[PDB]
């Protein structure tokens, strides 16, 4: 398993335009077109992405490079963050793909935030960071999800993503 097999088993493939979990138009393998309420909106930001005129449509190579493009600034985000960089450095592989999937679904900013989660992780305090995550909107909103990644920081292991 890896970091690409990981998140396309968390955000599935879709080639038409369609709402994510918060509203917002996204397209492909979880790549967020924008916030606007306008459809419209999210099919010029489409066509600027792809290079093309799409008319909310694209093919699965399409998907494909804006997934290797969004996996890519994930990390780079992490990389190039003073509060992410340490922890990251900190955590074996299993773990640093837990924390990519994190940061590519609510960004670099928004997990930035779990200070106290982030300080237990890079103490390697497993179990109690698995509670401190959980008791987070992200983990109320999206609960499986949630529950896929926490254990992955738990276990350091790909266990909950054999099956899927
Ligand atoms: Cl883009
Ligand atoms: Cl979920």
């Amino acid at each position: 398993m890896n970091i690409f097999e990981m998140l396309r088993i968390d955000e599935g493939l879709r080639l038409k335009i369609y709402k994510s979990t918060e509203g917002y138009y996204t397209i492909g393998i979880g790549h967020l077109l924008t916030k606007s309420p306008s459809l419209n909106a999210a099919k010029s930001e489409l066509d600027k992405a792809i290079g093309r005129n799409t008319n909310g449509v694209i093919t699965k190579d399409e998907a494909e490079k804006l997934f290797n493009q969004d996996v890519d600034a994930a990390v780079r985000g992490i990389l190039r963050n003073a509060k992410l960089k340490p922890v990251y450095d900190s955590l074996d592989a299993v773990r640093r793909a837990a924390l990519i999937n994190m940061v590519f679904q609510m960004g670099e900013t928004g997990v930035a935030g779990f200070t106290n989660s982030l300080r237990m992780l890079q103490q390697k305090r497993w179990d109690e960071a698995a509670v401190n995550l959980a008791k987070s909107r992200w983990y109320n909103q999206t609960p499986n999800r949630a529950k896929r990644v926490i254990t992955t920081f738990r276990t350091g292991t790909w266990d909950a993503y054999k099956n899927l």
